């Protein structure tokens, strides 16, 4: 099965703004601002839709590792989604996880971020804990880039 | 005169593990997360109350730095406070700053950080440009420490 959970989180970082960080500049960002995170590769791909990456967390004994393919950027209208295709953080249970954001204009110059969490299973049951732990870590880059971005104005 | 201006910031962090990393580890938080943030020297003092340290940053080409001295910490009540005492980052208009800052219970046992900044003025007036760049400046150094607890939930 496909299942889909959204969440919304607002913030005061202008939707341009974010959007560059969250497109562009987030490969030196991550790895910066989350700690574990040791190294973000591109494997293949010019940055654009079809990029494929490897990002590599330190821990788990030594480390940890996860493929993510770029899905979608569209400047016009603050689309950008990406799915985790592979690599031993992704669960057993799963074929693959897509996160499709999206930023809308918020109150004050700022955004709201709409971001849907999409769990492809080999089976009809999710477990809670894999939901969890995956929404947890999707939005934990979310917040590292707009965390990066409020706390340094002009980056 | 003193002149104080208040405001709220909801944030997902729990209180005793935010008023950990703002008290305990922004000395080593906020240089990796703020980019013209160059160091933060210790100039007496262990980390507790009454220590003094000094803060440089880094723009264009030009170089500023700031003392804080910090007032209180209390653990029971969540509450830490800190001045800006000089330094060529405080205006000329000021003889100082206090931030004092105050971590109240949120919801989902997340917290509520309600900072208010005093500006000790030499004059009965306070100018706006003065008061947004500090006021923004002290939000920062808040909002980088949360983002990087958000980012890694076991630093």
């Amino acid at each position: 099965g496909v299942f889909a959970f959204e969440d919304e989180h607002p913030s005061a970082v202008a939707q341009a703004k974010l959007f560059k960080a969250l497109t562009k500049d987030s490969d030196d960002i991550i790895p910066k601002v989350i700690e574990q995170i040791q190294s973000v590769e591109i494997v293949e791909g010019n940055g654009g839709p079809g990029t494929v990456k490897k990002i590599t967390a330190s821990h788990g004994g030594h480390t940890s590792y996860v493929l993510h393919k770029i899905d979608a950027i569209d400047e016009a209208s603050f689309e950008y989604n990406y799915s985790i295709v592979g690599g031993t953080g992704l669960d057993e249970s799963l074929e693959k996880i897509t996160f499709e954001s999206k930023l809308l204009s918020g109150p004050d110059g700022g955004s709201i971020g709409k971001i849907k969490v999409k769990f492809h299973t080999k089976g009809d049951v999710l477990s809670d804990a894999v939901r969890e732990e995956a929404k947890a870590r999707g939005t934990g880059l979310f917040k590292a880039v707009e965390g990066y971005v409020l706390a340094n104005p002009n980056y």
